[PDB]
C-alpha cells in the first residue's frame, strides 16, 4: 500500500493522473505524505471546458456576484484552517506562526478582494476614467472600458506559499470574471489540492471556474491561446524559458513573471546605534532572514549600514539571531523550521557555500544541536550572516540570490541624500520587489522612497512613528502593489483595483453622447 | 550621381552610413529621392549615449519643462511643413488630404501631448492614484507613484506613418522622460529622418534625448536591456520574430505590438437604404478603403451588412467608389493616389488575387486610365470591392489581410428573438482581435448597448449615426485621447489614451511609509 494519490480536477471532473507519481515528504522527518500524478490527462479539454464553460458561467454573474462568491470561498476556508494547519506543518516544516503567513495571509487576501469587489457593483464591464469630448459641441465622445477576457488564467505556481500564491491570484482572476487552472509547485502541492478540492467539493462557484494540475507541466503552455493569461512565480531561469514559448511569441498571450530578487534593507545615516530606528532595523532584518526560513521572495538579501556603524551592526544581528532556535516545528521552543525539501537544503548550503567565497561569515548556529529533529533527516538550515566590506567590488552580492536564512551586511559611504551610495547599491541588484529603509526622521523618508522607486516595486519606510503600524518588510498587503522591474521579472500583481486590469482587455469606445449614456449604465467603478 | 545620403543622428552627432546605401524612390514617378544605410554605426555608443547622457538629461527636466519642449518642436513642426508635404508627396505619393493625415495628425497629437504636460506639472514622478490607509490609527500609509524608466525607448515604425508613427510615440515617451531612438521603415524614412533633423538642429531638446537610425536593423534588439521599452508596429510575422529575441525572452525589455488587423464595419439591421445611416455607412467604408490607398491599420477590410440590405449596399458602394479618381497626387483631380512603393503594388495585387479565390471581386476599378501617371512605373493599385456570400465557412475573409485599396462585404443573419446584430458581432470575433470596429445606426441608445459587445475583441469601438454625421472623428483616425491597440492578432499592445500613455515609460511603485512621509509625497 501507498500515500494517497491526490486527484486532479479538470473538465470538471476529478481524475487521477496515471503511474507511480510523484511522492511528496515532510522535511523535518522525510515521511512520505501524499503523490500527484498530471500523466495521460485531456490537456485539450481541460482548457476547453475551462475556457468556454468556466468563462460563459463567471462572465454571466456580476461583478458583485462573483464577489458574494469569494465571500463564501473565505467562510469555507475559516472553518477548515485545522485541516490546512496540519498539512502545512507536514509538508512545508513550518512554525505555526509562519505557516500562518501562507494560510492566515491567503485567507485575509481573499477577504479583501470579495470586500473590494462588492463595490464593483451589479454589472458585466467596468468603466475607465471617464468621457473625454472629442467634439466641439459635445456630440461625439469616448468612454473606455474594461471587459473580461475570453481566457484562461494558469497560473504557475512557487513551492513557497502554496496558499497564499493560489487566493492572490485566483482572487482578482475570478473577480474579474476568469476561470483558474492552478498549477501549484510539486514538493508542496498538497495544500493547495486540498483548498481547490473543498472549495470544489462546496460547489461555490461554477463548473470550470476552478481547475488544478499537479504533476509535471508538460503540455500546458501548448494549450494556451490569445486571450488566455498566466502568471508564473519562480526563478528567472524558468521564467526566461517559458517567455520563449509559442503560447507568448507567436500567439501573444499575457504573461507575469515574478522572479530572482536580491532585495535591500538601508540602515539611514540618522540611525545611529542610539537612536530607536536603529533598533527597528535589527529586528526587521531577522524577522526577514527567518521567517519560513527566509524562503520568501521579499525577504531581505542584502543590508547596506554606514561605515560607522558595520561593527554595531553586525553585534546586534549576532546577538538577535542567537535567540533563533531551529528544528521540529511541532515543538513550541522552535521559532525556525525547515527549508520546503532536502533538494532546498542542498541549493541552499551550496548558495553559502558560494557566498563565503567572497565574502565572511559573522554569525552561524550549525553547530546548535537541532530540537525535536534529526540534522541528517531535516532540511533545517540555521541562520547566515555575511559581511562584504567592499560592496562597490563584490563579484557575489549583487548577484547571488540564496534562499534560505542568509543574508549579507555591507558598508556605504555616507554622503544629495546622505544615503546615496546605498541607493546605488540596492540599484545593482538589477531590479527588486521590495527595498525597506530605516529612519529616525520622518520628513527623510520621502525623498529618499522616490529614489528607490524606479528600481524597486515597493519601497518599505521603517521609522519609530510606524513600530506598531508598519505592516513588515516581506509582508504583502494586497491593496499596494507586487512585483518589480528588472530581474525580478517586470510583472505586477495586487495594488487592490489595479490587479484587474490583467484579466481585462481594455477598449475606447467612442460615439454620440446617448450612446455613451447606454453603455455608460452598464458599467461601474468605485469612487 | 548622387541622390543626396541621410545621415542617422546617434551619440549626439550625425554620421553617414557606409557604402552605396538604400534608395528611396517616388511611388509615382519613380524618381530617386534619397538614400539611407546604418552600416558601420556603433551601436553600442548609440544606446549608450541615449540610455546615459539622455536619460540623465531628460530626467532632470520636470514634467511640464519637457511638455514646454514639446510646444516649441510644435511650433517648429508647423513652420516647415511646406518642406514636409513636398517630401510626402514625393516619398509616399499621396494626396495633400492624405499627407494631413500624417503631417498634421502628427503635429496635433504632439500638440496634445504637450498641453496635457503642462498639467503635471514641476515635479520628477506621478502620483498613481491616493493615498491609502494600511493601519487602524492611520499612522501607516501607502501611496503609489510612477518614475520614469532609466533605459531608451526604441520605435521600429511602419512604413504609411513616418511623420505620425514618430510623434505618436515620441510625444508620451519625451513627456514620461525618456530617451527616444527612432527607426522608421526604409522606403518612407525621410519625412521622419527629416523631422528629427529639424529638431535636433534647433537643439530644443538635450544631447542623447532623440536619435534616429534608417537603413539595416541589424544589431539594434542586442543593445536592448532591461529597462528599455520598444514599440513595433507591422505584420505579425515580423512581431513574432521581435518576441522571440533574447532583448524580450531573456532580458525582459518591454515590448509593445501593433499588428496586421481585418477591422470591421457593422451595418446595423436599423440601417436600411431609406435611412440616413445607411449612407454614413456607404461613405465611411469609401473613405476607410481610399485613404491613403487603404494603408492604414485601422482601415476597414470586412464589412457586414444584413442579408437584405446586401444588394443596395454592394450597388451604393460599387457608385461612390466610381467617384475615386486614381493617379499622381500633385493633380488636384485625384482623389487617391500611389501605394508607398512598386513592391507593395505587388504586394497588393497578389494579396487581392489571393483573395479572389474564395471571393466574388464586385468592383474593380483597374482598367480606368491613371491620371498624371504611367501604369507600368506608378505604383497605383485601383479601389477593389469583394463580395463573400457565406461567411460562415469563409476560410480568406477572417484571416487574409490585403494593406490596399481593398475590402470584402459580407450579409449577416439577422437575428429577430430576445441583439439584432449579434451574428455580426459572431463574425468580427473571427477576425481574432482587431484594433477596431465601427458600427452604424439611426439609433443612438442601441449602438451603446452593440458597442459593449465588441469591446472584448477590438480596441476601439466607433458609432457612426446620425446625430454624429457632422462630428464623428472617423473610423480609422486614431484621435490621441483614445486607446490605440487591440487584442489577439492586433497584437495586445496599448498605445496613446491620454495619459495611459505614460504607463508603459514608467516603473509604477507602492510607497507604504509614515504617513507624515506620504502626505508630501
Ligand atoms: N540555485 C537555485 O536553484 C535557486 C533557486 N531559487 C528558487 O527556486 C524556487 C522554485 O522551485 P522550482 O523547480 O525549483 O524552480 P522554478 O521557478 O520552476 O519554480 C517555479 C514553478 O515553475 C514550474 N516549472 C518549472 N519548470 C517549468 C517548465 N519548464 N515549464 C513549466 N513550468 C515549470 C515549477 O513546477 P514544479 O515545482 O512542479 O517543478 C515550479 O512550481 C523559486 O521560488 C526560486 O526562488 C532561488 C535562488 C537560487
Ligand atoms: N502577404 C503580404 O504581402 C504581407 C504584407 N505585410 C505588410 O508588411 C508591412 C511591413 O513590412 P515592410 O516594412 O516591408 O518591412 P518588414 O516588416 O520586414 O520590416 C519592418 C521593419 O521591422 C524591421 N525588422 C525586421 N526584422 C527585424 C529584427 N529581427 N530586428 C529588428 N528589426 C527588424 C525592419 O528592419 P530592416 O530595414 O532591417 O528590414 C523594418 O524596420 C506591414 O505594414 C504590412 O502591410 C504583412 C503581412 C503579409
Amino acid at each position: 500500500h501507498m500515500t494517497e494519490l491526490l486527484k486532479n480536477h479538470v473538465a470538471g471532473q476529478w481524475i487521477a493522473g496515471t503511474g507511480a507519481g510523484i511522492t511528496l515528504t515532510d522535511p523535518v522527518t522525510g515521511v512520505a505524505l501524499v503523490r500527484v500524478s498530471s500523466e495521460g490527462l485531456d490537456l485539450a479539454r481541460a482548457f476547453s471546458f475551462a475556457r468556454e464553460d468556466g468563462g460563459a458561467a463567471l462572465r454571466a454573474l456580476t461583478y458583485a456576484q462573483r464577489a458574494a462568491r469569494l465571500a463564501d470561498i473565505v467562510k469555507l476556508l475559516q472553518a477548515k484552517r485545522g485541516d490546512y494547519y496540519a498539512i502545512a506543518t507536514a509538508n512545508s516544516g513550518t512554525t505555526r506562526n509562519d505557516s500562518a503567513v501562507d494560510i492566515d495571509g491567503g485567507i485575509f487576501t481573499l477577504s479583501y478582494y470579495a470586500k473590494l469587489g462588492a463595490s464593483l457593483g451589479e454589472v458585466h464591464a467596468l468603466r475607465d476614467g471617464s468621457a473625454e469630448s472629442l467634439s466641439k459641441d459635445r456630440s461625439f465622445s469616448a468612454q473606455h472600458v474594461l471587459s473580461p477576457t475570453r481566457g484562461v488564467a494558469l497560473f504557475i505556481n512557487a513551492f513557497n506559499f502554496p496558499s497564499w500564491g493560489l487566493w492572490e491570484k485566483a482572487a482578482p482572476a475570478l473577480l474579474s470574471g476568469v476561470p483558474v487552472i492552478v498549477k501549484p509547485a510539486t514538493a508542496t502541492a498538497w495544500l493547495t489540492q486540498r483548498m481547490v478540492a473543498d472549495v470544489v467539493d462546496a460547489g461555490i462557484l461554477p463548473p470550470g471556474a476552478l481547475s488544478i494540475i499537479c504533476g509535471s507541466s508538460a503540455g500546458l503552455l501548448d494549450q494556451i491561446r490569445s486571450f488566455d493569461v498566466v502568471s508564473f512565480t519562480g526563478s528567472a531561469d524558468t521564467a526566461a524559458t517559458l517567455r520563449a514559448h509559442p503560447a507568448f511569441v507567436q500567439r501573444g498571450a499575457r504573461l507575469n513573471v515574478e522572479a530572482d530578487s536580491l532585495n535591500s534593507a538601508i540602515l539611514c545615516a540618522d540611525a545611529t546605534p542610539d537612536t530607536p530606528a536603529f533598533d527597528l532595523f535589527i529586528k526587521e532584518v531577522v524577522r526577514e532572514m527567518t521567517v519560513k526560513s527566509g524562503q520568501k521572495c521579499t525577504a531581505i538579501r542584502r543590508a547596506f549600514v554606514p561605515e560607522a556603524a558595520l561593527e554595531p551592526v553586525l553585534e546586534a544581528l549576532k546577538a538577535k539571531l542567537a535567540k533563533i532556535t531551529v528544528g521540529n516545528p511541532r515543538n513550541d521552543a522552535v521559532r525556525m523550521g525547515s527549508l520546503v525539501s532536502r533538494e532546498q537544503y542542498e541549493n541552499v548550503l551550496a548558495g553559502i557555500a558560494a557566498l563565503r567565497e567572497e565574502a565572511v561569515l559573522a554569525y552561524d548556529s550549525s553547530a546548535v544541536p537541532l530540537i525535536d529533529a534529526d540534522a541528517n533527516i531535516a532540511a533545517c538550515v540555521a541562520p547566515h550572516l555575511f559581511v562584504v566590506n567592499d560592496p562597490d567590488n563584490a563579484t557575489l552580492l549583487h548577484d547571488v540570490e540564496v534562499f534560505g536564512p542568509v543574508a549579507s551586511v555591507a558598508p556605504y559611504r555616507v554622503t544629495a541624500l546622505p544615503e546615496a551610495h546605498a541607493v546605488a547599491l540596492a540599484r545593482r541588484g538589477q531590479g527588486s520587489l521590495v527595498a525597506s529603509i530605516y529612519s529616525n526622521d520622518d520628513a527623510h523618508l520621502g525623498r529618499l522612497a522616490l529614489e528607490l522607486a524606479d528600481s524597486h516595486g515597493r519601497v518599505h519606510a521603517i521609522s519609530p512613528s510606524v513600530q506598531h503600524s508598519q505592516t513588515g518588510h516581506g509582508n504583502v498587503m494586497p491593496m499596494s502593489l507586487h512585483g518589480g522591474p528588472g530581474r525580478a521579472g517586470g510583472g505586477e500583481e495586487l495594488g487592490g483595483l489595479r490587479a484587474l486590469a490583467f484579466y481585462h482587455r481594455r477598449s475606447a469606445i467612442q460615439a454620440a453622447s446617448a450612446a455613451i449614456g447606454t453603455l455608460t449604465q452598464a458599467t461601474h467603478w468605485p469612487a
